[PDB]
């Protein structure tokens, strides 16, 4: 229930 593709490059 997460996802790390528009969250790793869009957090930082």
């Amino acid at each position: 229930k997460r996802i790390v593709k528009r969250i790793k490059k869009w957090l930082r």
